[PDB]
C-alpha cells in the first residue's frame, strides 16, 4: 500500500540496464543535462515496460537546447525535462563507448580523488555546437532518433511525495546546494555542516534507505564510477538537506 522503509530503483527494475549506471560529465559543467538523460532513459525503460531500452545523448540536450541556461557553464532543470517533451533527445553513448546518434564528446576524469582516469582538473570546456546529425556510423536520421516524453513536471517539496514519484515512476532529477565540505565527501550519509557555497548540481535521485535510525536519499552522482560509494552518495532525507527536496523535476513517456 505505501512507502517502505527502504526502496531502491535498481532493485525493482534490474532488467533496465541505465538505472544501475554511473556517468561522467567530464570537464564540463552539465551535470544539469546528465541528471535529465539519465532519469529520463531509467524512465522510458521503466514506462514503456522494457520496449525503450536506449541511451539518451547528453550532448544533444547540453549543446541544442537553447532555454536550458548556459551549457558546460550551467542549466535549468526545468526547461530540459520540457525540451524533452516538446523537442525529444537522441540516442548517445559515453566517448569511450562510441554508440548512438551523437555520443559524449568529452573523455572520463577524476573529480576530486585519485583513481584509474585522468585528473580532470579545473578546465572547463566550451560548449559543444549544436550538431543536427549523427555521428557517420549511425544511420537512423537525427529527427527520427528523437525519444520524446509526454509530460514534464516539477515535484512538491514533500519527502513522501518524492518517495511516491520515484516507486511509481522511476528516478527523479534533483538539484541541491554544494557547500566546500561536499568536495571532501568519501562515503556515508552526507550533510552539510561547514564551507561556503560553490553552486548547484543536479543529480539524480534512485531510492532511499535508513542506516541505523539515520533517513537517507540514495543519489546517483554523474562524476564516474570512481567518485563516493562506487558513484553513488547518499544524504540527509527529511529535512530539504541543501535544498535537495526543493528542486524535483522529472516527467512521463506515457
Ligand atoms: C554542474 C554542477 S557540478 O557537477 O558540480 C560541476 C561541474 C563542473 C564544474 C563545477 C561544478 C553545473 C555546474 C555549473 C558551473 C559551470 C562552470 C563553473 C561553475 C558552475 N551546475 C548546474 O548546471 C546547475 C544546475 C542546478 C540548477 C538549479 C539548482 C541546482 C542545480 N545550474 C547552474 O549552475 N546554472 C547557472 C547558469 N544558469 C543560467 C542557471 C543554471
Amino acid at each position: 500500500v505505501e512507502i517502505p522503509s527502504s526502496f531502491d530503483s535498481r532493485k525493482k527494475w534490474p532488467r533496465c540496464k541505465s538505472i544501475a549506471t554511473i556517468r561522467d560529465q567530464s570537464r564540463c559543467g552539465s551535470c544539469w543535462a546528465f541528471g535529465a538523460v539519465e532519469a529520463m532513459s531509467d524512465r522510458s525503460c521503466i514506462q514503456s515496460g522494457g520496449k525503450q531500452n536506449v541511451e539518451l545523448s547528453a550532448v544533444d540536450l547540453l549543446s541544442c537546447c537553447e532555454s536550458c541556461g548556459l551549457g558546460c557553464e550551467g542549466g535549468i532543470l526545468g526547461p530540459a525535462w520540457d525540451y524533452w517533451v516538446k523537442e525529444g533527445i537522441v540516442t548517445g553513448s559515453s566517448k569511450e563507448n562510441h554508440a548512438g546518434c551523437e555520443p559524449y564528446p568529452f573523455p572520463k576524469c577524476e573529480h576530486h580523488t585519485k583513481g584509474k582516469y585522468p585528473p580532470c582538473g579545473s578546465k572547463i570546456y566550451k560548449t559543444p555546437r549544436c550538431k543536427q546529425t549523427c555521428q557517420k556510423k549511425y544511420k537512423t536520421p537525427y529527427t527520427q532518433d528523437k525519444h520524446r516524453g509526454k509530460s514534464s513536471y516539477n515535484v512538491k517539496n514533500d519527502e513522501k511525495a518524492i518517495q511516491k514519484e520515484i516507486m511509481k515512476y522511476g528516478p527523479v532529477e534533483a538539484g541541491f546546494t554544494v557547500y566546500e565540505d561536499f568536495l571532501n565527501y568519501k562515503s556515508g550519509i552526507y550533510k552539510h555542516i561547514t564551507g561556503e557555497t560553490l553552486g548547484g548540481h543536479a543529480i539524480r535521485i534512485i531510492g532511499w534507505g535508513v542506516e541505523n535510525k539515520a533517513p537517507y536519499w540514495l543519489i546517483a552522482n554523474s562524476w564516474n564510477e570512481d567518485w563516493g560509494e562506487n558513484g553513488y552518495f547518499r544524504i540527509v532525507r527529511g529535512r530539504d538537506e541543501c535544498s535537495i527536496e526543493s528542486e524535483v523535476t522529472a516527467g512521463r513517456i506515457n
